């Protein structure tokens, strides 16, 4: 039984400038958006999950039911938005963002003390990892 809950702090993220430019986005936003190392609070409540990604620069706030569809605005990130559906699938979570790229999603595991976040679009790869820690912040 995984459960995701907890604060996790960013180790690595490996080819984001990449998967933003197949994205569409910015090279000075680009540039502006790999600077920033976003903490992640999740919240797993049954198949309520809520997956905070923040930073001073700015949150984005992820609140679904997994296995149902839903619209999801990314308009801050990539003036896009999706029909995502999140599902288990074993002990990973696998995010499907239908819209206008193809093959645009994510996959979420742990790995001991690590969180483990995979996201692709139009074949493009980015795989961040984060760190379980204790110290709380407010926000
Ligand atoms: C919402 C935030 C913090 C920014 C907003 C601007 C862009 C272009 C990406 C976002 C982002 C996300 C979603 C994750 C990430 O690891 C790094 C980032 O820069």
């Amino acid at each position: 039984p995984v459960d995701f809950t907890g604060y996790w702090k960013m180790l690595v993220n490996e080819n984001f400038e990449e998967y933003l430019r197949a994205l569409d986005v910015n090279v000075a936003l680009r540039k502006i958006a790999n600077l920033l190392k976003p903490d992640k609070e999740i919240v797993q409540d049954g198949d309520h999950m809520i997956i905070r990604t923040l930073s001073t620069f700015r949150n984005y706030i992820m609140d679904f039911q997994v296995g149902k569809e839903f619209e999801e605005d990314l308009t801050g990130i990539d003036d896009r938005k999706c029909m995502t559906t999140v599902s288990w699938d074993g002990d990973k979570l696998q995010c499907v963002q239908k819209g206008e790229k193809e093959g645009r999603g994510w996959t979420q595991w742990i790995e001991g003390d690590e969180l483990h976040l995979e996201m692709r679009v139009e074949g493009v790869v980015c795989k961040q990892v984060f760190k379980k820690v204790q110290h709380h912040h407010h926000h």
